[PDB]
């Protein structure tokens, strides 16, 4: 159980704890879940500069507004959130 | 700093180190990628017995063979591995 198989373990127990929603285990709702990515990375949208960043996110909740997302989906955009600040460590002077 | 956020950055740090081989940063070769993600994830690879979920991640490499892959897409194939074993738990008895 090395540190780096057990960084996604726990995007597994978010993504359960908050599957008992409307959904059931592995099921879960776009509209939980929109509010689910920001609310364990509410920091991270607030670090972030990148407007148009987060434009995309926040549109692409309207996109597959199915009424459900997909675990691979969760795992996606949370990262999405983070690179879309790091690169302030890399940039030119 | 919580932990759900720092199960991410972990990605980070372990995606840059590997992006310092042919890539720079925010670049990184599919071929070194290839074996990053079972690097890390040799275990998972394992300990799932679904042979058509493997075989899907492993196409996808020849998809995106262009030469290099992408930080969001590393996050989604990393991840894919652990929920194709994390099903062993919940099934039809």
């Amino acid at each position: 159980g090395s540190e780096l198989e057990t960084a996604m373990e726990t995007l597994i127990n978010v993504f359960h704890a908050h599957s008992g929603k409307e959904g059931d285990k592995y099921k879960l709702s776009k509209k939980e879940l929109k509010e689910l990515l920001q609310t364990e990375l509410s920091g991270f949208l607030d670090a972030q500069k990148d407007v148009d960043a987060v434009d995309k996110v926040m549109k692409e909740l309207d996109e597959n507004g199915d009424g459900e997302v997909d675990f691979q989906e969760y795992v996606v955009l949370v990262a999405a959130l983070t690179v879309a600040c790091n690169n302030f460590f890399w940039e030119n002077s």
